[PDB]
């Protein structure tokens, strides 16, 4: 479950990285950063897509990627972080 | 259920598109982009409504649209994306 | 329930409006806008508190106000918007 | 439960404060502010990490810290704010 969500999240982020570096001309690390803050809904305070293609893609990317990204975060904290802490709270 | 949430989300986004292009003078695609990043809570790092009418509308728009948009995303991932993946995980 | 959450949300937003217009010098409508986009986690793409007092207050404001604001939005969509739609879907 | 989430949230915020003030050169209060708005997903409208180290760290920080921060907010409102209000609604 966690493994599949991990892989799915990775593939989604790879797609955004390729898209923004190609269409919006961002350096790969910047494209990845933008993809991450966008899908986690944090948002970037400096960059907004400048092309209409980038704006349309971002709209679709958000609706399709948000659910998955948060599902991964949800399990990452409940089935991976909680135990390491919950069991670690046992005297 | 998903169909109704889809239509409801579309109508809400259309309202924002019309509002921002008219009152804030944004190009339709920019008004739509702003409506989407606002209701999904991602936020836009460059534009903020400049008119008091735009600020008041955005406040109301956020409170009324956020629940619906996320309800749609919630079902889009649970009743449309999960299956295509869950069933696809069957050897 | 909805009435109490409504009043509680109003009081919280009033506090932010007074704080930002006084300490950060924002026009009341701008202070209210900033309080709303901050507590709904949308964020503002132009303004960030400039004083240390404003930064500390915003940090505390976020942790204390986010839960309430979303609890209100949660009920506003489930116990006020859903019915008007759910019952409206009855032929 | 609430105490542990409180401590865990504090430690996470301390880590971000140290990281951003050291690598991104922010004043401690600004590093803390950025860490808070980033993990609560509000986002900052002015600052984005400028170094590649800062961008990579922020990406990892977001995925690891978001779940915890919201778990704390979740309990802070349900097991600390609700009662003080729920019991306060008793004539
Ligand atoms: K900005
Ligand atoms: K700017
Ligand atoms: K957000
Ligand atoms: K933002
Ligand atoms: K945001
Ligand atoms: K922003």
């Amino acid at each position: 479950e966690f493994q599949v969500l991990f892989v799915l999240t990775i593939l989604t982020l790879i797609s955004g990285t390729i898209f923004y570096s190609t269409v919006e001309g961002l350096r790969p690390i910047d494209a990845l950063y933008f993809s991450v803050v966008t899908l986690t809904t944090v948002g970037d305070g400096n960059f907004s897509p400048q092309t209409d293609f980038g704006k349309i893609f971002t709209i679709l990317y958000i609706f399709i990627g948000i659910g998955l990204v948060f599902g991964f975060i949800h399990k990452l904290a409940v089935n991976v972080q909680l135990p390491s802490i919950l069991s670690n709270l046992v005297p």
